[PDB]
This record gives structure tokens, C-alpha cells and sequence, in this order.
């Protein structure tokens, strides 16, 4: 009664007649399509009862309740799911009630019950019970709630026996259809089964079973169903089969192309009656039992049901990524694309063998095979007509083949053929014939010699440079005088250029596939006078930046074609360093502590050189005498006046645009600035102290209170030749001598007519910056008078002077402003005005 | 004493000898770059007045107040601003107050006074006085306010004598320097002027005058000055020259050129003399007193500097935007570029008429000198050596020049020369000699049938569409069995297509970079057979689009180069019924009035046709006997339960690659589904009418309560042949019959024994939907009490029961409750129950 493998039915209800005798689908099952709704409930299984795969139901017209199909169906195992999920109920025209009232567990995946115009009672049953992870259920699209019309028995419908559950606080019955229930065993059970009218079932059990605690009587087994009985494991001997049984070796092994294309074989590992023995192993030839550990080619075949998988772009390689052998041949097509090859190592770069041929064809966008990295051997069991066993034809850009300096290669049962490829010189084929045990089996004819890299030099000299100066943006540059076997061959010369700091470079690499993309491109002819080998200006460049850069004379392929050599001087690189850096970039620092100061900015951002070193001037700056003729005791001033959160909130890209003109033109104003700033360069002192090698430094030893002006120069390994960058200067201010703004000396205080008293007192010895005001305190009974005395008033007296003050005792106190804030107050000063 | 033009002074102060004459700078002036800060007020220039342009002060070291150097300057009229400014202090070393005390009004532009490290006194100059649009100003980087130390006469101490002034609610001093105030003409005045002690002005005056209403007197005039005099206008006879001035005709030609100067000489045009004449004018010669109209585009003139203006990037040709003639020779070196044509044809297609040579090298990115349209004439009055003034060197990708019917093109003073450039074919050229009036200036040589258009294609012929074979969503097409000259020369053919609605389309629409990337490639080889003629199936193509097509027969050229005849077939463009045709998409409606539904929809996805129509099915769907059997008088049912936008940005779904898998399978699912939805397809009666053009419809004559299904159909040209397709669908409901739910008859009341009252009515005509359910409302003295009759209770009794009511009289009223909604309730329904 087991059917399988998956049952697929569709287009008319008498397919169902193959369901007679299916208890235990093993596979998933398919009714779909059925349009027609010819029939009704004539055609019942009550035998089947469990699915091992998914479900999918879709277009069965005139389906009203599956209950009325499919009884008995306990359990869905689901070990394959239609998506995430092990039942599909897409947009059912008639369906009514799920039914499945049998049903009780969904081992695997979820369900989509969605688009079903009058399909209900998806409420009522409480997934829970049935299936976990149940947040995943999609089952939006059906009918309206309201029009649902969800009733059944126990909330006010016939045959009332429902329970109630609780699902997210709602304790009320669940059911399946409008005349019965959903039922669920008791806790008494645990996670055992149970059946009918309460009775608990056996351990090693699940959905349901015939009899309390029988492994014969169960349902459905729990993990797995094995000569007729649940069991936890698979018995010794025995090997389990995909999902919920074992099987002996013979059948594990008798089974073949059945329906579905089986195959020969089904193997075994792990102890488990497996389809194909996983990675890291491999089957024991044709003996159908076991495995043995292997590597590379082993855990991978690339077979195709065509015998030519041709590739014309990147995603035709697509089914090819991560394999290795191809039981075939290959062809490439592929005309037009860019990072096409950086993709093409990945996707089928890690092919190893191949049973046939290989061919390349109208390849215009590849320049270098190397991308096929991993191929070792080529088979040619499949070959083309004249025995040709890789073919290359028509490709106007292929420069080379594998790297051959330490790829190995070899084409087993056919010959190569070779044309039109006018940038492949024979160089890069002839060493081939070497390599692949392969220089017998062709005549030159199959590897032309007329069309075959016509266009490629093969190959090109090297010049040597007579003369290279460096300087602050520019570079002149020379090379020795070029003499082609003709003169009049040579029409110019192209100094390409780019910045180049580290060596792992070479321009041979095709850049896009030839030229452009980031060599930046220049050229200049050679002067009239023979007597003036060429040079040029190189200029603007970017400053601290190595730069490589090679020669290219440009020449006119013709009459002799490869005699005409070609040129190309070694890849030079150069300092741009007869240069002096564009100062310091994000100067910043702080004072951590008096006398201490720490800096710390950013590289420079052009900084002419390579990192040596930089420098920092400091000055102490003056206290403006500003400052000082001022009485701060009278002065007051006055002010003058006239995704984000922000939603959109947008700006004028135009206004963005605005804002990159004026920086543009702050520039240009900086770069006419420095011309003359510094002209041309080929009441303190300045304290110096030259950093290493990081962006970073601490001064010490500096006045408590005093402000700095701080210079900051790049200066790079010429510096010394060309002087050192301009200045970006800050300043900032050393952190107060802590508790030096509290008086030094004791306070006097003197008489005077008119009930009036002289207070004078000594000066701070540091004053932080500079006393701005005294801030005297003084009252009766309490201070509340204070009074201001200004810095040039304490000098020209000494203090200050109170006039006309009340009969009796009074207690004082005073207080000081420095620069860096207020000073500490006096010690009470005590005194007393006599009325006469 | 009018020095001019502007003044440049840098690097030290001496070059301020240069100031002493100058009272009104005609010009701009810049005094920058002095930092030797070597001398002091030694150099003051009471006579300078007014600066007709901007101000630049940058880098003055030593400087600490301006107004000591510079008094007396009234007003600024900055004609050209710096940027948008007419004075700019950026970074003044020590500048402590603005001075500028005897300045009094700014013209033109804003001023932008920054990032100096002690400069101050800003803020008490009410700019509003002295300029308008002050919201420009931008003083934010130079010393924090706190320390700014602002204050001058009268504020400070002694007795005010700045005058109060309010700008945004600070009605208090305005002023330029410690030692003096910020006046301004008093309201009495106007927009007048006025003098020291508030004596007003002229009116033609500005800043100043030495008398009340004089002309004479005035220190500026306010809008031009002529003949020692303030005027409001130009006198007759006599030319505003630039500003503020008007000069004699003779003047204005006699002004030849002075260090940076043009004309030599001015021309006097629109009553101004001018530099030179506007546009749509020209100068008639050496004229000066006036100028004509031209006519058309002759006046702009492109000429250079350089002799030679080479263009190597789009860039590179920026300064030659919006210009005609070139007073020189071209030259381009363009290699690589993409899109860069069309904005060749922008920044110099205009290009008319060439004093010289023109030359193209190395132009691997161009195909076609289309691009160059407006160019008419050549001179070649600078020509190369050898008298070529026309030079075309090393182009591979150059196809053919400009078009030929209808363009037109002369050189006039040399010969051309072409090289090196193998698919530009000679009929491109051979015409050339007879269009420009050269055919004999130069031998064949410099037009060598050789390497020019070396390989190019030969001479396409056309092939022969055998058939064309059709489908829903593939083409089978075939063409002439291609016999060339020698039959092994063709080695396949490739079959161009594209999607093409519109006849507007040719071959290098799409090819490849140079022919753009928008044609999808395909290659076929020609079958073994000789006796089947070549054939494709192209497949998968997308519905709606003429989709166009062309044969192109690859060869080998070689050997006999244009002798290898290659072809091209003409450009078909099959359509659809080639793709024959499919479904509707997005359907929508609603019921505005009953027995009437507005239907509306969008044009369909996949139709494989053109506009032709739509159909519209509509079946009248069931009342499901559902509703029926189910009494809802005592039906409840029970739930169940378990910088943009991100202001409220709620999250980012980054899992679209995840909703892209799932609506993926889901359109498998479909495409899976609609292949055997139809098999090979090549209680209601269904109401049809074919919608003409549009995606609008209407349906009238339905029951003012029915559900409606909705089949759609996208019938179209050839759904005759092969059927329609297939029916997305959606169902609607009418407007319910508005008082249709209102009861249509009267109510009657029995009595009944145990004080009981039978109550029976008729039921409505034509209910809405169903009547599911009877609200009786009825009471003694307040109908309290409300009950529910159901349908059914109704059916079998007419009516209902009310049993066991206490004694007296009652009235009552019952409601029904239509699948629409509620009905009217019964008119009162009068009775009573005796006790006995
Ligand atoms: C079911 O089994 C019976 C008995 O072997 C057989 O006659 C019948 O054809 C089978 N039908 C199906 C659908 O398996
Ligand atoms: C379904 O059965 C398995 C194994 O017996 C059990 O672990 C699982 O909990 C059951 N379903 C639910 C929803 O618990
Ligand atoms: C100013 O004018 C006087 C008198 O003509 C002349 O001697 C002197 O050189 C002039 N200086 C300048 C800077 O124009
Ligand atoms: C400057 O003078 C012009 C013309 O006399 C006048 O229109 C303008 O208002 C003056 N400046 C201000 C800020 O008003």
C-alpha cells in the first residue's frame, strides 16, 4: 500500500482512482488543476493517512470540504516542502471547511492557505496543537472574517463535544468542520499520542494508535516505521530509507529508474540508505553499500543533460558554480562584458576534467584564459569533426593563455585549431604544444599562422630612460631616441600614468581589456630637431603619492606586420618628490594640565613626499594691551541682532552644487594664496620639537595661564633641499594654575573722615592671564555690599575706598577675576566706623 | 586722478606707493599677500574715495586697523563682485577694527570679513544703513563675540555721541572704531545724502557733498558723474562709460589697451560704450559711435590663445560651449568615452567656420563625425605641413563622416590627409572630394585605397526572409540559403532582435558601446544540410513590442578584403500574432448606483498583441444556502487570536532578496499553473460586453443586491485563431435598493392564553440580499423590550410569539435586517393583555 514515489494528478478527477490502494505517500502529492468538477464524493481513500512531503492543492474545481476526499489523514511529515511550507491551498474556488479532521501534526514547514473566496474555519483550529513555528501559517487572502461564517460543534452547533484551548488569551473551543471537533490528547500523555475516547498510546508512537501502549497499533510511528513497528531507531543491519523507515541493503540497492528517474543505485552511508553519498566521501564503484573519503573532483560532478552547456553570459554559467568535471564540452560565445571573468573564476573557474571537447568562439570581451584556473586534463572523449578537440576561432582581443610558467595542462584524445585571433601571438601556443603532450597530433594549418595574432607585437622592446626630474606637482620626464627598424614607421610616443603606491602592479593586466579604466592617458610627439631626445611635462600631479609609469612608442603594424617590434620600457616608479607638502590637515588639542598642551591632528592631505616626519612651531602669544586699558568694573556691552529626523527635508541639490562652487572658489582663492605667501622658496620665541613619525605630541613646560599660537609644518624627505610646507596655525590656552587665583597676602584696612575705610591688600604673584576686578564684599550684619575695584584702581591705590558708612562693626571680604574666572575670596577683614 | 583699471599691491608694502593720485579706483583693488608687516602709518591716501569694483585685503601683516591706511572712502559701488561680494577680509592677520569710519554705502554685492583671529568691531556697524540684502553677510569664523572687545565714543564712559539706531529689536549705538561713531543722514533726507552737522544733500548725490544741494560739491555721485557734475542721466552726445561716468566718443575709441585691456577700441552701442557690442549686433569695422544688428548666429567668435585647441576628454572642450568660429585649428586625441557625442554635439556642435586645419588621431571611441554639424566652412589658413588641413589618423571604430544627403562642406586653403582608419569605408570620402571643391588639391595617397577603411565590411548585400513562423511567445524566422563567393568563407549567422515599438530604429540603436548596449545577441550555424535553408527559433520574447529583427552573415574577411561581399538583410519588424496574444492584468470596480457597477482596470502585462479591445464576463453568483440554514437571532461566532521617512521610519527591509524568492515562486507557481490551467487550448447566465479601446467599462440591469464574478478576458486582434486568454477575475456587489428594506405591509396582533400576543406581517417583495433576522421592539410604556425572530421562525409561524406579559396596553415595532443592513422599523403595532 505504499505508494510512492510523490503522486501528481491534475486536469480530471479519475486520476484519483490511483489513490485506491495508497496508504503512506511516500513523497509529496499533487491535485491540482482540476477544473472540470465533473464529480463528487464517489471517490474516498480512507486509507491514506500520512504524507511524507508536502501537499498542494490548487484549481480543483467543485471541491467543497477535503474531509469529504481524504480521511484519516494523520500526520504530514513534510520532509520536502513546497517552498517553507507542507500544504498549499492557493486560491480555492469552492472549497468550504479544511476538513482533515483526522488530521492531528505537521512534523515539517508551514501552510499557505490564501486567495480562497468562501474558504473558512482556519480559525477554529489551533495550529499549535498541530504544528509548531505556527507564526509562519499565510492565510490572508481568503474570505473575509465576517463573512466567514465559522461555527461547529460545542459553540452553539449540533453534536456539541468540543474542548476549549487557549491561544493568546482566548480559552474557547476549536474544531474542523461544522459536524465535528478537534480533538487533542490529554497532558496525561505528554508528548505521546493517545486515541479515541482517551486512552494513551505508546511512547515510540504519534498521530494515533489502535490500542493503549502498542507498537503494532499505532497509526502512524513517532521517528520511524521498520517491519511493522515503531521504533526510536533503526534496527542494526538495517539502513534507514529517506523519512520514517529502514530497509535491508537489497532493497536499498534493487531499486531503480522507476516514474521519476531514480537512477541506478541508492546509496549507503552513515548508516542511513542515503540517495548519494555525501561530501568527503565516495561510493565503492558500482557496490551499492558504501563510501570512502575523498577531495576535490570526487565531491562533485558537473554533468549536463545537454552535451554542450554553452555559456553566453554570466548567469548561463550560473549552474556551473562550485563544480568541477564536466561529463561533456564546453563552448563559450560571449561577446560583450566587463568583471565578466572575476566572475567566471568563481562560477566555473574551479573546473578539473572534462569528458569531450572545448571550444571559444566570437569571444571579443575576453583577453586572457587564465580565468580558467583549476582545469588540469581535458578528456576529448567528445569531438569535434577533424578530430578537433579544442577549437579557439574568431577572437579579436585573447592575449595569452593560461599563465604558463607554472600551470600544467594536457588535452587527452583530440587536437586544437587556431585562427583569427590577431592579438594571440604562437608564443603562447607553441610552448602550449610542449605542455599538453599534444605537438603531433595537428599540421600547422590547424594553428594558422597568417591571421593568428597578426595584430600582437610579440614582441614589443624596452626603452630606458635618459632623464627624470621630479617637483612640488609636476614630473619631466624623458626616454632614450626610439630608432624603428624604419623611421617613418614610429608616429608618436604615450606616457600613460597613474598613482601606484605599492609595486603589485603591470599594465599588461588589460585594464578594460586593453586600455582605459584608470591609466590615465596622455601623449606627446617627438620635437622636429633630431638632435633632442623626447620629454615631456607630467604635471597637476598629486603630491606623496609613488608613481608608476611606463612607455609606450606607438607604431604602424603593416607590410612586414611582426617585424614591426614594437616598445615598451620597463614600469618605472617615481617619487613625486622635488616637493614641499600643502600643510597639516584637522590641527587640534587641548590642555590636560598646566604647562602641559596636547596636539594631535590628521596627515596632511597633499603632502609632497612619503612619510618622514613633521614639525610644530609654538608662541607664546601676547595679553593684548587691549585688555588691560580697560575698566571691566563699568563695562557692560550689548548684543546685536537681525534618514534623518527631519522627514524629507531636502536642500537644493542645485544648492549643493552652490555650495561646491564656493568651496571651488575658496580653493582657488588658497591656490592663487600660496603663490606669493611664501615668495619663491627653492614679543616671544619660537619653541620647536619635531615629531617622528605619528600624528601626534604633548608640550610641557609652558606658562600655567598663557595662550599659544601653535604652527604646524609638514615637512617631508626633501624639506631640506626645497624648505618646509606652509602653516596651518591654532591657538589655545594652557589649563589655570589651579588655586593661583587665591590671594597671596592678608588685607588692611585704615580709617578715613566722613565714616569711610581705606582696604588695601598685596597683588597675586602668577596671576592666571590677568586680574581683571577685585570684587570686595562687605556689610554690618551681612556682607550684602559688594563693590568693584578695577586692576588700574588697586594699582594707583593699592586697594580701594568706601565713603559714607553707617554707626557700628563690619566684616569684609574680597574676591578676584581672573582670565581663567573667579579668584578665591579674602579672609574675613574686620573693622568698625565710629558716628563721630 | 582716476587711476585705473583696478590696482593689484602684494607681498610688501611699498607697491601702496602706487596710491597716491588715485582718488576713485576704476577698477577693483587688491592689497594682499604683505607679510613683512616691515613698516606702519607712514602711508595714508585721504584722496581715495570710492572703489568703482570689489575690495580683496588677505594677508596684510602689521595691519590693525584699515580706516588709518584708507579714510575718505565713501562708497563702494562694486560693479564685479569677488564672488558674490564686493569686499572680502579672509584671514586678517591683526586687524583689530574695521575702521572704513568714512565709509557710508555699498552698491553692489555682500562682503565676507572671516576666520581672522582678532579682528572685532563688526557688530556695532548697522550694515542695514550701508547695504542692503545684508542677509549675505558672513562674519562667523573670525574671534569668538565674547572676546571681541566692541565698544567706541559715547558707550564707553564718557557722554554718548554715536547715535541709537534699531535693527531687529536693538535700538542702541552704531559705530566703526573706538574712536568714532557710525552716523547716518537723517530721514529728512530720504534717500538723500547729507553732509557733516545734518546738512542735506543734493538729490542726484551719494555718501557725501561739501554743501547742502550742490552739484559740485557732492564727495560721490549717486548714479553717474560727467563733466565735474552729478547727473541722472547721460548727457546727449555723450556715452556712459562702465559705472559711474559718461565719456566723449573720441574718448571712448582713443582707449586702446593698457596692460590688461581689449579694445582698441570700444564701441559705443544702445548709448553706452561698451567693451564690445551685445548680442545680434555687430561691430561695423573699426566704428565706435555705433553698432548694427548682424542677423543670425555670427556673433560669437571661438577663438583661443593657444593656436592649436586640442580636446582630449568632454571636458576638455567645456570653453568651447555655445560658440561658432574658431580663429585657428582643431585637434582630438579622444580615445575612450561613452554618451560622449551627444554632449560633443552640445558643447561644440556649433562650430561654423575654422581659420585653419583641423586633425583626429587615435579617436578609438567615435564611429561618426556626425557629431559636428553646424561647421559649413573650411579656410586652412593654418595648415600642417605637406598643406594638409584636414587630418584623419589612426581611427579603427570610424564609420563614416557627416550624413551626405542633404550636409554640405568646403575647405578652402588645403588638402586632406587619411590613414589608418579600416571601417571607414572610401564612398565616405570618395564623395568628399567633390562636395568641399578638392577632387584634385591632393594625389590618391593622402586618400590611400589602402590602410583607410582596410577592413571595414566590404559591401553588405541583402538576404531574403523565407518564411516567419509564429507562436504566443517564440518566432521561428528563416532567410536565403547565403551563398558568398567562396562558400567556406561564412562560418554562421547571427540574428539580431530587440524589443521596437516604434519604426525609429536602426542598426546601431543597441549593438555594442559604440553601438550601445540594447540589442540582445543570439548565433546560429547553418544546419549539415544543404538542402534546408537557414532557420532560428527565438523564444521568450516579451508581449507588446514590434519586435524588431535583422540578419547579419559573419564571414571571414581575407585574402580579397572587399571582395568578401559580407550582407545584411532589411530591417522587418514582426509584431505580435507573431507573439500571438494573451491575458488582462489589475482589475478594479465598485457600484455607484444599483442595477449599475463601474468597472475600470489597467492595460495588461503579457497580451502579446496591440491595442484591440477587452472583454468583460459577468455571472450573477449564488446566495450560498450557507447563510441560509444558520439561525444568526442567536449566532456569535468567537475570535481568535495568536534624510526621508525614517523621521518615522518604522524599518529598513533589507530582505527584499527574500520577498524577491518569494514572489519568484510564486510567479512559478503561476507559470507552472497557466501551462495546464487551460489544456492545450489552440445558477446564472454569463452576461458579455466587449469593451472597444479603453480599460473602462460599465455594467447596468443588475439586481440592486446581487454579487457579481467578474471574468476579464484580453480578447484581442487574434484571439479568433487561438482562443482567448486566460481570466483574472474579482467579484463586486450592487448598491443595495435603497428603501427596498423597509417592510411592505401591515402588522397584525392576536392574543394568545397565559397573557400571550401572536404577532404576524407580511415579508418584503424583494428583500436585499437576505432578510436575515426580525428586530421587534416592543413595551407598555417604552418599547424596553427587543427580540429576534429568524427568517426561518418567521417562515413557519408568519411572525412570532411573546409569552407570559404583565396587564395593560402596549405598543410595539419591529426592524429586519437586510444582507445590506438594517430595514425600516414597523410602523406601531397597538394591543393589549388583560390580566384574565
Ligand atoms: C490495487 O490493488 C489491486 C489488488 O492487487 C489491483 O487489482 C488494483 O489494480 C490496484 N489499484 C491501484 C490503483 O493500485
Ligand atoms: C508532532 O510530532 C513530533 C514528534 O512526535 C513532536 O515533537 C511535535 O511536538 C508534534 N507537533 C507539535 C505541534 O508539537
Ligand atoms: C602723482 O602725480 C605727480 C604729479 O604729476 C607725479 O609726479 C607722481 O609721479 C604721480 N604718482 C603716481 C603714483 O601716480
Ligand atoms: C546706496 O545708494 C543707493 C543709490 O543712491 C541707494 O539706492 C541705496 O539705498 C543706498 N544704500 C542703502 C543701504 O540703502
Amino acid at each position: 500500500e505504499i505508494c510512492g514515489p510523490g503522486i501528481d494528478i491534475r486536469n480530471d478527477y479519475q486520476q484519483l482512482k490511483r489513490l485506491e490502494n495508497c496508504t503512506v505517500i511516500e513523497g509529496y502529492l499533487h491535485i491540482l488543476l482540476i477544473s472540470k468538477a465533473e464529480d463528487y464524493r464517489s471517490y474516498r481513500f480512507p486509507k491514506l493517512t500520512v504524507i511524507t512531503e508536502y501537499l498542494l492543492l490548487f484549481r480543483v474545481a467543485g471541491l467543497e470540504s477535503l474531509g469529504d476526499l481524504f480521511p484519516n489523514l494523520t500526520v504530514i511529515r513534510g520532509w520536502k516542502l513546497f517552498y517553507n511550507y507542507a500544504l498549499v491551498i492557493f486560491e480555492m474556488t469552492n472549497l468550504k471547511d479544511i476538513g482533515l479532521y483526522n488530521l492531528r501534526n505537521i512534523t515539517r514547514g508551514a501552510i499557505r492557505i490564501e486567495k480562497n473566496a468562501d474558504l473558512c474555519y482556519l480559525s477554529t483550529v489551533d495550529w499549535s496543537l498541530i504544528l509548531d513555528a505556527v507564526s509562519n501559517n499565510y492565510i490572508v487572502g481568503n474570505k473575509p472574517p465576517k463573512e466567514c461564517g465559522d461555527l461547529c460543534p460545542g459553540t452553539m452547533e449540533e453534536k456539541p463535544m468540543c474542548e476549549k484551548t487557549t491561544i493568546n488569551n482566548e480559552y474557547n473551543y476549536r474544531c474542523w468542520t461544522t459536524n465535528r471537533c478537534q480533538k487533542m490528547c490529554p497532558s496525561t500523555c505528554g508528548k505521546r499520542a493517545c486515541t479515541e475516547n482517551n486512552e494513551c498510546c505508546h511512547p515510540e508512537c504519534l498521530g494515533s494508535c489502535s490500542a493503549p501502549d502498542n507498537d503494532t497499533a499505532c497509526v502512524a510511528c513517532r521517528h520511524y516505521y521498520y517491519a511493522g513497528v515503531c521504533v526510536p531507531a533503526c534496527p542494526p543491519n538495517t539502513y534507514r530509507f529517506e523519512g520514517w523507515r529502514c530497509v535491508d541493503r537489497d532493497f536499498c540497492a534493487n531499486i531503480l529508474s522507476a516514474e521519476s528517474s531514480d537512477s541506478e543505485g541508492f546509496v549507503i552511508h552513515d548508516g542511513e540508505c542515503m540517495q548519494e553519498c555525501p561530501s568527503g566521501f565516495i561510493r565503492n564503484g558500482s557496490q551499492s553499500m558504501y563510501c570512502i573519503p575523498c577531495e576535490g573532483p570526487c565531491p562533485k560532478v558537473c554533468e549536463e543533460e545537454k552535451k554542450t552547456k554553452t555559456i553566453d553570459s554570466v548567469t548561463s554559467a550560473q549552474m556551473l558554480q562550485g563544480c568541477t568535471i564536466f561529463k561533456g564540452n564546453l563552448l563559450i560565445n560571449i561577446r560583450r562584458g566587463n568583471n565578466i571573468a572575476s566572475e567566471l573564476e568563481n562560477f566555473m573557474g574551479l573546473i578539473e576534467v572534462v569528458t569531450g571537447y572545448v571550444k571559444i568562439r566570437h569571444s571579443h570581451a575576453l583577453v586572457s584564459l587564465s580565468f580558467l584556473k583549476n582545469l588540469r586534463l581535458i578528456l576529448g572523449e567528445e569531438q569535434l569533426e577533424g578530430n578537433y578537440s579544442f577549437y579557439v576561432l574568431d577572437n579579436q582581443n585573447l592575449q595569452q593563455l593560461w599563465d604558463w610558467d607554472h600551470r600544467n595542462l594536457t588535452i587527452k584524445a583530440g587536437k586544437m585549431y587556431f585562427a583569427f585571433n590577431p592579438k594571440l601571438c604562437v608564443s603562447e601556443i607553441y610552448r602550449m604544444e610542449e605542455v599538453t603532450g599534444t605537438k603531433g597530433r595537428q599540421s600547422k594549418g590547424d594553428i594558422n599562422t597568417r591571421n593568428n595574432g597578426e595584430r600582437a607585437s610579440c614582441e614589443s622592446d624596452v626603452l630606458h630612460f635618459t632623464s627624470t626630474t621630479t617637483s612640488k606637482n609636476r614630473i619631466i620626464i624623458t626616454w632614450h631616441r626610439y630608432r624603428p627598424p624604419d623611421y617613418r614607421d614610429l608616429i608618436s610616443f604615450t606616457v600613460y600614468y597613474k598613482e601606484a603606491p605599492f609595486k603589485n602592479v603591470t599594465e599588461y593586466d588589460g585594464q578594460d581589456a586593453c586600455g582605459s579604466n584608470s591609466w590615465n592617458m596622455v601623449d606627446v610627439d617627438l620635437p622636429p630637431n633630431k638632435d633632442v631626445e623626447p620629454g615631456i611635462l607630467l604635471h597637476g600631479l598629486k603630491p606623496w603619492t609613488q608613481y608608476a609609469v611606463y612607455v609606450k612608442a606607438v607604431t604602424l603594424t603593416m607590410v612586414e606586420n611582426d617585424h614591426i617590434r614594437g616598445a615598451k620600457s620597463e614600469i618605472l616608479y617615481i617619487r613625486t618628490n622635488a616637493s614641499v607638502p600643502s600643510i597639516p590637515l584637522d590641527v587640534l588639542s587641548a590642555s590636560n594640565s598646566s604647562s602641559q598642551l596636547i596636539v594631535k591632528w590628521n596627515p596632511p592631505s597633499l603632502p609632497n613626499g612619503n612619510l618622514s616626519y613633521y614639525i610644530v612651531r609654538w608662541q607664546r602669544q601676547p595679553q593684548d594691551g587691549y585688555l588691560y586699558r580697560h575698566n571691566y568694573c563699568s563695562k557692560d556691552k550689548i548684543p546685536i541682532r537681525k534618514k534623518g529626523p527631519c522627514c524629507a527635508c531636502p536642500k537644493t541639490e542645485a544648492e549643493k552644487q552652490a555650495e561646491k562652487e564656493e568651496a571651488e572658489y575658496r580653493k582657488v582663492f588658497e591656490n592663487f594664496l600660496h603663490n606669493s605667501i611664501f615668495v619663491p622658496r627653492p614679543e616671544y620665541p619660537f619653541f620647536e620639537s619635531r615629531v617622528d613619525n605619528k600624528e601626534r605630541t604633548v608640550i610641557s613646560n609652558l606658562r600655567p595661564f598663557t595662550l599659544y599660537r601653535i604652527d604646524i609644518h609638514s615637512c617631508n624627505h626633501e624639506a631640506e633641499k626645497l624648505g618646509c610646507s606652509a602653516s596651518n596655525f591654532v591657538f589655545a590656552r594652557t589649563m589655570p594654575a589651579e588655586g593661583a587665583d587665591d590671594i597671596p597676602g592678608p588685607v588692611t584696612w585704615e580709617p578715613r573722615p566722613e565714616n569711610s575705610i581705606f582696604l588695601k591688600w598685596p597683588e597675586p604673584e602668577n596671576p592666571n592671564g590677568l586680574i581683571l576686578m577685585y570684587e570686595i564684599k562687605y556689610g554690618s550684619q551681612v556682607e550684602d555690599q559688594r563693590e568693584c575695584v578695577s586692576r588700574q584702581e588697586y594699582r594707583k591705590y593699592g586697594g580701594a575706598k568706601l565713603n559714607r558708612l553707617n554707626p557700628g562693626n563690619y566684616t569684609a571680604r574680597i574676591q578676584a577675576t581672573s582670565l581663567s574666572g573667579n579668584g578665591s575670596w579674602t579672609d574675613p577683614v574686620f573693622f568698625y566706623v565710629q558716628a563721630k
